[PDB]
């Protein structure tokens, strides 16, 4: 029973424990297909001994973080222990070694999205973006006043077929997470995943339209069972004006009764509407999850708000280092220091505190990190929150 | 059809309407004691003419703004119109003299729980807290290694009956209300109601039980239909480490698979725990509503945030005046002006940012609030936002 | 095992089958009063040998029929069989008793409401009119341009206590009641129980309120569980526009979602909203059931249709006689005669027919009458219809 | 932003807004050959300056009346306006060009199927058949002695695959249509698509059977999720035996739990059985919509009840003319006139008489329509009655 970087004559057997591990597994093909998206020796694999029991990988990602900065980003994905090897400890050892190869070849930071909770905490992963469902009852959805795009005259929105205009969306979405903390790149093979799904499946879901403005759009799809709810799989909108056009337009989906989507807390959308309760929210859960594997390069490469005013402190990371931390001018400097440590957290925390998604106070308040000095909390709640709102740009 | 103050004689014929109007409606010797919170003159109703077919009243409130400042206010309440008398323009008419009465009195601000969404926006309200319900899967749930209070030894925390530990209450909850924005005094008939509804009830409420603390109290009931679901109506702490030490407790209701709590969105307790995700957000909606009747006095007796730096602009209030607004210091200054202003919004948005619960940038991308400097936004953000989460004390 | 009718001392034993037998069972204090409406010798029990096993009675109505005439009615009630006895025989011996009294007595029909579908057509009873649930979704509706009571000024309609306008009800009933096919009178121990029910009862229904009309009532309560729904228990209006007046009193119950009542298949509700079809038809039951005593008092008795021109033919009842029926001018003549048949129905099929809710020709399509002459058919149709759209009252 | 008839090439664009529009969108094959009962210049589309962005057209019917006359009939259908383009008078404008278009042809009706019921009433559209839906718990199912065919011997109804017999299918609705008011000629493209309906789709509806009697057929599948439900998708029966031998047939389906079928209001169904209320109405809507595009032919052409006598009066259609009408002997002859009206109503309103599924009492009881004389009211109810019952043919 021992790991390593799986050859070519592995991958069946991989393909196997994901199919029998991921209930939306997307198939050998298209797995085979995001294999480009992984670095030689981006993979390992447990063996037993003969067949394999365990495995993790990681794709090369680039990551927006607050400032508009991109950083080179291990996606950690393809995660799965056989449950005939439970509790043997695979997981530990498999993300060990991944972390090593990952820190070894230079990336500040790591992420993932998790299929539970309470497994990425204890590997140094905190959650850092926060998805949001809304559910908007159409029926009774009036713009406010003040809402843009109004008046008379024609729509800037097409309803139009997903396929037909793929290099449009491409140039919206690359727009869009290039200003968008938690923004992903996407590359080629996933939009080729998200068009292949915009297709209706015998015994599955329906076929996807699009609503498209110059500077948005959005994916909707009804859903299979309920035929009076249109599910947006994907809104993205580079302006507010693209924002709220689209939102004219699905709430002029009048067949419908209501209208879902996975969103941000920050959603301007209820306030577009007469009646901001009309957007229910429904559901909340972590999105990204983040490790912070190099804290003075994660940290010297974000932006910070240019309204705090300088200070100085010193950062404590329960086994990643201590650190002299200056702020200033929406700017970072992060040396090492043996000064007393003036705050402490788990690397985890750092993770959850530095796309601007969670606030230091908060969790200064649950004790998962502790300062003795409550205008230090302050300045930092202050320092590391986002003038962007933080988003999850997809799954992975 | 007329409108004034109403007699001794026109009560029965509120309750009445009140009866038929709110099926929480406390009943006639509740509400007969709710009229000492109402001063004179704080009442209007619609007599048809005979009967009444329009009320509404205000209380005398003490509320908690940022800066621990406590304000008079106003609470708009008990309003009602009869379903034989709609659109006949009764509570615009009703909410006019009472505002006109509010104003005249000296309130700075006025408020209200709004009964639906659609409705209070266009009499300047706008919604200024958020509710947040948890439920927590307790069978899961496991307190953080960093937690307070995990230690060897005894618990700070206590079983009780409410009835025989009013005092200790009152005391914290005062406590309480002092340092939180949102925070209400609540008045004596208030407490009697509440320990009122601590009582078992035949067919109605099982008994509630407390969990008390030097420094926090709980109040829950299992549910009366799903008995392994525990309902906390009320959790007051006044530290972290009551607070963390009441969930502990809660948990500890080995009986019950879920604990439910009505609180706010950064309630600590997700952090408490290794798995954050097992506190499920399963419901949002707008608390507090809020109408700034006197623009100045409302922002100048708020405090701000230390760390923006002194900045001035120029604010309208769509009917409410235009202001010279210099904030430093964590304080405002805010005289009339005629110079061209740099920020405009409805008098209802500004009670949405006046307690820190919505963000200026936020409201500005559904239009809600216009500029044409996105520093002076980032500015707006920061000073209004609240070092101490917001809160919503209690429904009236 | 023998059967007779109940002595002072059998009523407990009676009580006590009727709350085994009865969910809804009044209890013994109201079924004592409703004893004031079973005449001397109207009911039956069957003793075991000891102890009552079987039991049913009649009580005295009196019933509308077309032509506004109105007949002497035996009502079937208090029918119960211990669930020891069962497949005895009992039932068929206690009808057979009760059938010869009333036929005896002089009563030229007999009525019930059936607890069940399946079993009263064997002993002669048709079901005769017909419940129709509407639930209207309220927050859609809205009046047609063409409603009665659209304009200016004040309601007609007050919003009141059942209790302290009883005197009211009544007369609106009375009036109601005789010019209702389907229309009973109501006696004063059947208006003290609907009283009585209008009250709250600790774990049961929610308090009662009425809408009054000077030719209208509605009387409603809030659903128990669902706290947004209202159902309407009796609704009685004696003109067109007491009826409109009513229904926008009830849908500007605006804390209700969806309003519901039990009503018949004409009632013109639907019509009075733009959208008819927000009115939706949630259930509908057989109510009233007839069985014809005394075939030719009873066809001689009913007014029928001016518009049919005089036609004569010979009926045969199955086991009831065989008459030369001559029908013209709005009246009929019913003479026996040996003359051969040209319609033949069982007993039951008359009593289905008689109020005008069911026609002939639906039921000669399933055979339930057989003629060889599809013009009698037509005009038996167009004879039997009732001009006023037939009604339910109350159970019994 | 303009109106006009389609060229070829608009129709990918109208199938892409079909699509979009109509859950249900039988397809581009399919609505391709739909295209061939759409008559030239009968259809419009409205395009955005380019795209298409609204469309209506209407289909050549052929629908039968009372009195067993068939009429030329306008069949409006896929009727849609683009979700970025409500509010904006596309409907309004696309229906009156239609309605120019209809008229100037010489259809004396136009027709439709309603995706909501708010909106084609102020187009003139009044429902004129209702919809009823019986679910029958065939486990309890017994048939009345009286039924027909119960006796020895053999079936007369025959289990079979629907390809195979398409020609009988196709001659007992030839038959049935032409008798029944509400009955359409079926063209062969629409038998294309119900045999292709029968037929099971991967993930979607299972196998469909028939149940083939000489004067009568049942098409039936089991429902999809509910394993214990039998839908019967169609009954056509062309005598009353044909339809109790298809209902014993259907009541044989001993793996069911339940039969369910949307049949009409005087379905027979109920009286065949011993418990009529096993026959259970689960649901009613509106079917057929009706325009009146010419109130003096339509009026003339239809059959009226010979039972009323001879009468004369003056009707007038709220922007449809005046009209001396003079009903008897089953006919009626509809003239202009200036002289006063004696009935008025909307047009719509006498769609919705016009086939006899709802009463003019019930209409003025709604005030729908207006007369001061209710011996008038009698006579146009007797008169409009229909002697068949009314029936939905199928959708379009
Ligand atoms: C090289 O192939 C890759 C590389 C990276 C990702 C993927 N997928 C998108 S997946 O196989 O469908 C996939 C992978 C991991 C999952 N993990 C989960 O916890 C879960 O619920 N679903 C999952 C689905 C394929
Ligand atoms: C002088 O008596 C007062 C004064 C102030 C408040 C109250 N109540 C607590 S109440 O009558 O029960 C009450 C009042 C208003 C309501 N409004 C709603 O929209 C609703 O849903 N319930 C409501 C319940 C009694
Ligand atoms: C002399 O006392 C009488 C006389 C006549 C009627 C009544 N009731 C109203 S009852 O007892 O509550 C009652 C009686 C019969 C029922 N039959 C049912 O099938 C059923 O479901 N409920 C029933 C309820 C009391
Ligand atoms: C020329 O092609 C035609 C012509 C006429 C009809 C049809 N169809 C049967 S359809 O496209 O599937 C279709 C059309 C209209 C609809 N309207 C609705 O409100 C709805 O719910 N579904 C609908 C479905 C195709
Ligand atoms: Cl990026
Ligand atoms: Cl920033
Ligand atoms: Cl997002
Ligand atoms: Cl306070
Ligand atoms: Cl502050
Ligand atoms: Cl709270
Ligand atoms: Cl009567
Ligand atoms: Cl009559
Ligand atoms: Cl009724
Ligand atoms: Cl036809
Ligand atoms: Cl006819
Ligand atoms: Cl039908």
């Amino acid at each position: 029973v021992t790991l390593c970087s799986p050859t070519e004559d592995d991958w069946p057997g991989m393909f196997l424990l994901a199919a029998a591990s991921f209930t939306d597994f997307i198939g050998p093909e298209s797995a085979t297909a995001w294999r480009t998206l992984v670095p030689t020796d981006g993979a390992v694999v447990v063996r037993d001994g003969s067949e394999v029991v365990g495995m993790a990988l990681y794709m090369d990602l680039r990551l927006t973080v607050p400032g508009e900065v991109v950083l080179p980003t291990a996606g950690l994905s393809f995660v799965a222990v056989a449950p005939t090897h439970r509790r043997r400890g695979l997981l530990r050892a498999m993300c060990a070694e991944l972390h090593r190869r990952i820190a070894d070849s230079g990336y500040p930071v790591a992420a993932l999205h998790a299929s539970e909770g309470g497994i990425y905490g204890r590997f140094g992963y905190g959650p850092a973006t926060t998805l949001h469902e809304l559910t908007v009852d159409r029926r009774f959805a009036r713009f406010h006043a003040d809402a843009p795009g109004g008046g008379l005259g024609g729509s800037s929105v097409r309803l139009v077929r997903p396929t037909e205009h793929r290099g449009e969306f491409e140039a919206i979405y690359e727009r869009w997470r290039q200003q968008v903390p938690g923004g992903l790149l996407r590359p080629q093979v996933l939009w080729d995943e998200l068009l292949a799904e915009a297709k209706a499946a015998p015994g599955g879901d329906r076929e996807s339209f699009a609503l498209l403005h110059p500077d948005g759009y959005a994916l909707y799809r009804v859903d299979r069972t309920d035929l009076k709810l249109a599910r947006v799989s994907e809104l993205r909108a580079v302006t507010a004006d693209a924002h709220c056009a689209l939102w004219r337009a699905l709430i002029g989906l009048d067949s419908m009764e209501r209208i879902s989507i996975i969103t941000h807390p920050q959603d301007p959308l209820p306030h577009l509407l007469t009646d901001t309760r009309l957007a229910r929210t429904t559901w909340r859960q972590d999105g990204l999850w983040l490790r912070i594997m190099n804290v003075p390069a994660a940290l010297e490469a974000r932006g910070y708000a240019h309204e705090v005013g300088e200070f100085s402190t010193v950062l404590e990371v329960s086994d990643g280092g201590r650190f002299a931390l200056k702020i200033g001018d929406g700017r970072a400097r992060c040396t090492p220091t043996d000064a007393a440590a003036e705050i402490e957290m788990d690397r985890d925390v750092l993770g959850s505190l530095y796309l601007g998604a969670h606030r230091a106070s908060t969790l200064a308040a649950a004790n998962r990190l502790r300062t003795k000095d409550s205008q230090l909390l302050r300045r930092l709640d202050a320092a590391f929150a986002s003038d962007v709102p933080v988003q999850t740009a997809f799954e992975f």
